[PDB]
């Protein structure tokens, strides 16, 4: 398979959308899919073709000056950049099986090219005018055109799908949820003092053992499994120097915790943004993920990227997200006893647990965006299998 | 010869009532020659539908790209790819193949540039206005537009301009290669230049029973204003008491007042400062005859403006003038440039009120039918040369 990704207004080669595009493309290429990322040329020294990795290139198209053309003026270069892409493809004798365009400017480019090339257009908006003037009204119109014309609308979340339905009357049948990987730059162990800093912020002594839960507080994410497992641990041996932190949004669990006499061992933390969530993962010795359903396992990968080993239920994408015996453990089912057993084993074996947290970082870096790319590759194959483009239907 | 042209006019429809007139007038005249022209524009009026049949060989294609109203010219760049894609979709549904593209104004040129590469056919581009000429040492968006106009200067196969001044403007501001520039002269503005004359003679202080001869043009020898002056001296030699006054308008390359003084006719000849087209209507209207004693005259625009105004023309039998003037119907044609031939021709029309007035009336339809005809004739030549010398690889793209 040969994929043309389009990122007109921003190069994936500078240090959210940039890392999404680079990471997914890098991971697709690892799988043997050829990806060319097309971007406007901005850096004379890069040349036209940047060979990034096996199967992965960035193509720099001249359309307007290298500098001095702002994002707001980039619509003027829509046709020129499209023509520049086409001219490249002719000089180079390259053909593609599918286009994945990113942000509305690239969608507009990709829409023209999908008709010409007679191949599917996958489109990811990243941000939307209706979720955020004559400028913004013009952008919204273009985003609506992509809603009404692209073959697949790829969104990051269920919320994004809902924003497309509400604001753009998008057909839910054309929407596919493709979950991004863990932000491995944000979620990192930090320096030698970083875990100390996190503990201090949260008011937790350095010597205490900490188990954390992160996620929406609803029964299919199993926070009740953790709570009941903690009660069982304390029933077995009340002397644990153990605290639990649960973060933390409603879809009750404290009522549950006090019923079981563990409400002074489990603190509920309010949901917080990613930059604040790093401290939770860092302060934790173990992250427990007792999901009944888990497509994906983003929390598990955020925890591992942060250097914290994971005890996960053996469900969904969790056996992939956690390297069993290397970066954490997998639990069969959801009994409080089996969860207490796994927790005790990692809590009492410091040497193994610490090594697992250290190994978790490189595991996340190699494997978090890899599951996003498997989703994309699956979605691409389906779009191609079901491809009918005659270039005649154009809802302008 | 079998020929089909796509004209591109994204931001403005030929079907409403500047560029509009040029596009519709050139397309219409080209269609009369048996060239099939489709003018592509953004859809703005549901009632028109997709395809408008204007005349035999002439269609307007309305392409949906954004809302039919509420999208200003300034936000139109956001629809560049959508409109190009929409054009392409129409061509696939309709199964129509083109031989040449003629784009108008930078937005359409950008569309035409992509397509000319895809189809490997020439792009002829008319700017009509330019950011660098309008503005001067501007905003982020005037700058973006200028860059796009510069791309078209550096990529289009032919740059068609209205005048020599526009050619110079392209050379100065955009470093345009003069070998890629062709001057294509627009036809006479037959709305502005129309008969409506008493009011004109009051405006110009011409009283009022008198017979008047006007000259309009650059006051340089290849336009022959000296020929008229010497012809007028000869007339007054024949009849010291003749009917006649002369108005010369105007603009240096005062040779000619001193010349009129030398020949003893300075009182019967008046020199008017050049003026805008608005003001120039009055001079054509005040005149009974317009004299065009050119030695060189590619086009005959003054002749056509005079005719449109309902004033018959006496012209030298040179260049584009025997086409511009219907000889013996809307004026006279003079062989050579002797004062005596010119005095003969003047006297023939001054002394025959009935034929002169009839010629003036016939002149109006002649202009309204024939002025953009010469424009479309040079376009057809230009289009043929562009196709004969076509060299579009689809690969060279100076973005």
């Amino acid at each position: 398979m040969r994929v043309a990704m389009i990122s007109m207004h921003t190069s994936p080669l500078q240090q959210g959308m940039n890392v999404y595009i680079l990471s997914t493309a890098t991971e697709l290429a690892k799988q043997g899919i050829e990806v060319d990322i097309y971007t406007r040329a901005t850096r004379p020294s890069q040349g036209e073709i940047v060979r990034v990795a096996e199967n992965l290139r960035v193509i720099n198209i001249a359309a307007g000056p290298y500098e001095g053309l702002s994002k707001e003026e980039l619509p003027t270069q829509l046709a020129a950049f499209t023509g520049g892409m086409l001219s490249f493809t002719r000089r180079e004798k390259v053909t593609y099986d599918l286009i994945h365009s990113h942000y509305w400017l690239s969608g507009q480019v990709g829409w023209l090219l999908r008709d010409l090339w007679r191949i599917p257009l996958i489109h990811t908006a990243h941000t939307l005018a209706a979720v955020k003037t004559p400028e913004s009204e013009a952008r919204r119109i273009c985003e609506q055109q992509l809603v009404d014309n692209a073959d697949v609308l790829a969104v990051n979340t269920q919320e994004e799908m809902q924003d497309l339905m509400h604001h753009y009357d998008a057909d839910p049948d054309r929407i596919s949820v493709v979950s991004p990987g863990a932000d491995v730059e944000l979620y990192s162990p930090g320096n030698d003092r970083a875990t100390e800093r996190s503990r201090r912020e949260l008011g937790i002594p350095l010597h205490t053992k900490v188990v954390a839960f992160v996620g929406r507080l609803q029964p299919f994410k199993g926070p009740q499994v953790l709570i009941k497992a903690v009660a069982a641990l304390f029933d077995r041996d009340p002397d644990r120097n153990l605290r639990v932190i649960i973060c933390g949004g409603p879809s009750t669990y404290r009522h549950m915790a006090e019923e079981l006499g563990v409400e002074k061992r489990i603190r509920f933390l309010d949901p917080r943004p990613p930059s604040e969530l790093v401290a939770v993962y860092r302060a934790a010795d173990i992250v427990a993920v007792p999901s009944f359903n888990e497509s994906f396992g983003l929390v598990a990968m955020e925890a591992q990227a942060s250097g914290t080993p994971v005890i996960a239920a053996r469900v969904g994408g969790l056996p992939i997200a956690v390297a069993e015996g290397e970066t954490g453990l997998l639990v069969d089912g959801h009994s409080p006893h089996a969860w207490a057993d796994a927790l005790a084993t990692l809590l009492d074996d410091d040497e193994t647990r610490i090594r697992m947290g250290e190994d978790a970082v490189e595991h996340a870096r190699t494997f978090s965006w890899a599951a996003t790319a498997a989703q994309l590759s699956s979605l691409y194959n389906d779009a191609i299998a079901n491809e009918n483009v005659d270039g005649e239907t154009h809802h302008g």
